[PDB]
């Protein structure tokens, strides 16, 4: 069993290595078929880059029969880094509790399917509310993430789209095009690579650090072409700086805030000083909330709006050491959940995305050379990988997708 | 770090190997002194044999410094195979988002403290609803669970208790006195140690298995004191096969339906037959399924009744070779759910309990002396402890513990 060179993205590739099969029966597969002319390879023999089941058909038990009859033949068929998603009806809003219970079981399906994909290969699962109107266009950015290169370090996820239309963005290719983007920071490590996404996608990013990164800030503001701006997310003027920056430079409104700055200070519980409890609440925590409501709250953020925020795998699982950090990373998740009605009101979503075992930076080189293994990819992600989901949800057409929580983890072994 | 000798359950000895102590500030650290004085040693400086942590209190995320004060001090002072349990407000009808943020967060703190607890001993979050009476009566059944040696595989869990009252049964350490109990798949493995311990405390068990089965079950029903019907679950009268049973023996009435009866057929989708597809799908997910509206539905089961379901951290997480397998299980997750609003207007709970690495049995014994170490406890635990989760639902009193799915696999490290 041995580790695949993930196919990440690279403007004018093709999104896939092979051809598109759209498989199962209900009110998905038709009109994405439709949706999915134009920019894939439709089947139809040869090399599949990605397989996709329309599972909203199966209405009891006895119908999950499907994905075996559709799924068996064509595996041994599937590409290098191929795609595999199965498109789910929402289950709590099934109009039997027979389809609740069938649509329920399909992420024990995808989720046991991810752990047997070869050679890079992943799965998906995709809920899509029955209210959705026939064409589906709420569904068309998380189709279009799910089968590229861009979702290279997510596997065995489940996504959540809900009912409202979707306009697609002028360009597929630069969906950020116009869009005024925040980042916090981003003087270094995913933060940086969140700005250059951004910047690749065509967004302005301010881009936010404290006065210690001094310049390695500038480096990445110059890199993006943005705009810099020095400050500890936790001063109790965080909001005055910003949307005072914004006056400045894009005329006092943007578009997305991403919440990606953080820090840790590991201690057992046992051995936890206030100042390492305080200091990791402080950033990972309080001031995403502050920083959201804040500028929301003065209109900085608007209709279109999108809110970002960084959880973790150890706020979904715990981990040892971290009592303070996991109670953070779980707090995002908490934000995500909580604002999602409210925000809703007002045309803005806010999700979430809970990195894994990524690579720069993640302790002992003992621990290191083991934990980067446990996960169905059998490697270590990279920070573009967790940027490019987090783009997905900044996409001006990924407004039917809110309240979301998305590992990037390659399907990391450990979760709750 | 060394494996625990786990204090399992034993008739007469204390509930608890040390004085429980239950700090923090809400709605529920009052009642709950109150209810539990009795059976007790409540605090109060000499060996903790339980901390317990009113959260409830806690309204916005600079709050959660609360958990910090109470447990630093204490948990030094932990015994040998104690018992952490966090108690909050159910997050999604709290008073305002940010009480539903900080209660959310809990989960990463709960789960956490899990992976760093010495000596066997393990954490649980309780969420109550804030629509519950001041008493909190519906509370105590699982409270009383969890700090027990009962409790002793069950590790980093999350319960759910709901609104309604309770009222406690005769005699606690006989809670299931007088119910009549029918469960499958009872001539072996866990399902016969669940005929031992509905017995233990005060059952009538139909032990229900296989003609293959033959003579294991008269020995599981003997042993008992229960009676033993041979069935297959699948078959088509399965149903009509059981409420005749209860006829002649019970007067036509059951209280608890465990559906415990299962089968693997392990094979990679890729290779897979129908009848691996077919078989599996049959007793693991048609059958309890088929077997619940039926025996609800002509009147077997009534108001005070309860289902419960066996999952496996396979429904959750996935597992490689068990596409069909899997399937059943969060199935069984499907279930539970689904079925849970119309069977409380009936008087009926339903509920989960998912296994993760139990000895009697678990494939190579060289990925078996390692997955049995995967987890916060670093052993595999046995039957008796999934029996006792299972009765814990069971409980007359349990009758505010619905659509929970709780695993019982001391922290395993794997999950979604
Ligand atoms: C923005 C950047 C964020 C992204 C980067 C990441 O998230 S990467 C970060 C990933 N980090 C992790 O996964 C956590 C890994 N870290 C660790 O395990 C931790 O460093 C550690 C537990 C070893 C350190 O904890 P401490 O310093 O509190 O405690 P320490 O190891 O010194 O314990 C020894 C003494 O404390 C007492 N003690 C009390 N309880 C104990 C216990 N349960 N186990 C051992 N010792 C205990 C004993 O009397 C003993 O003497
Ligand atoms: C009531 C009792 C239930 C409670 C008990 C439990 O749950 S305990 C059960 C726990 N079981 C598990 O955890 C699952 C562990 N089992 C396994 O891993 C499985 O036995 C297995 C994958 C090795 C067997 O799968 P198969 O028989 O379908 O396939 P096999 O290993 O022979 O594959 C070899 C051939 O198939 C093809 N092939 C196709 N895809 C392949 C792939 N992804 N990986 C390797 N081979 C593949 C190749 O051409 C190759 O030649
Ligand atoms: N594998 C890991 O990197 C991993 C895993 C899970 C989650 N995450 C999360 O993803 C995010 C990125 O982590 P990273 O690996 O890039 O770490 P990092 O420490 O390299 O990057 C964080 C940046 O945030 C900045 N920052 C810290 N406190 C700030 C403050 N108060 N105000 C403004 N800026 C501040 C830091 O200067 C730093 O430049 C974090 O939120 C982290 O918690 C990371
Ligand atoms: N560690 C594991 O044991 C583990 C892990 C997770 C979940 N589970 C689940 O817990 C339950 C118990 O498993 P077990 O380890 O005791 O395995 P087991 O195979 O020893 O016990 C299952 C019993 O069910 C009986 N049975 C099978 N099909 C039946 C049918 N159609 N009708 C009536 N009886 C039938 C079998 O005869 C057997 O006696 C299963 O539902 C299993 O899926 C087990």
């Amino acid at each position: 069993p041995q580790p695949e060179t993930l196919r990440r993205y690279r403007a004018g590739e093709p999104p896939l290595t092979g051809s598109l099969l759209i498989g199962g029966a209900g009110r998905v597969v038709e009109p994405l078929r439709a949706a999915l002319e134009k920019d894939y390879d439709l089947v139809g023999a040869d090399s599949f880059g990605g397989l996709v089941f329309d599972a909203t058909g199966i209405t009891e038990p006895a119908g999950l029969k499907g994905l075996h009859e559709f799924f068996t033949p064509v595996l041994r068929n599937l590409g290098r880094c191929g795609r595999v998603v199965v498109v789910g009806g929402t289950p709590e809003a099934a109009a039997s509790t027979n389809e609740r219970i069938a649509q329920r079981a399909l992420e024990g399906f995808t989720r046991s399917l991810g752990k047997e994909l070869r050679r890079g290969a992943t799965t998906a699962l995709v809920y899509l509310s029955p209210d959705a109107k026939p064409a589906a266009t709420g569904l068309e950015s998380t189709m279009r993430f799910l089968l590229s290169a861009k979702s290279a370090y997510v596997d065995g996820q489940v996504f959540s789209v809900g009912a409202d239309d979707s306009t697609p963005p002028a360009d597929w290719e630069k969906p950020l095009d116009g869009k005024v983007a925040i980042v916090t920071g981003a003087a270094r490590g995913i933060g940086a690579t969140i700005a250059e996404v951004f910047a690749r996608d065509g967004a302005h990013v301010v881009a936010i650090d404290v006065e210690s990164a001094a310049e390695n800030l500038a480096e990445t503001a110059s890199k993006v072409g943005g705009t810099a701006l020095w400050l500890d997310v936790t001063a109790d003027d965080a909001v005055d700086k910003i949307s005072e920056h914004l006056r400045d430079h894009h005329g006092g409104k943007a578009d997305i805030l991403v919440n990606n700055a953080g820090i840790t200070r590991d201690k057992l519980l046992a051995n936890m000083d206030d100042a390492r409890w305080d200091a990791v609440l402080a950033v990972n925590l309080l001031a995403p909330l502050r920083l959201t409501e804040g500028l929301v709250g003065n209109g900085s953020i608007g209709e279109g709006g999108r809110v970002i925020g960084l959880s973790s795998i150890a706020g979904i699982a715990g981990n040892r050491g971290q009592t303070n950090y996991a109670t953070t990373k779980a707090g995002m998740i908490g934000i995500t959940q909580a604002l999602a009605p409210g925000l809703a009101a007002k045309g803005i979503t806010i999700n979430a995305v809970a990195p894994g075992f990524i690579e720069t930076q993640m302790i002992p080189l003992a621990t290191r050379e083991v934990g980067r293994r446990l996960n169905s990819l059998l490697q270590g992600g990279q920070p573009v990988d967790v940027a490019e989901a987090i783009a997905y949800f900044a996409s001006p057409a990924s407004n039917a997708v809110t309240g979301n929580v998305i590992r990037v983890c390659g399907q990391a072994m450990i979760g709750a």
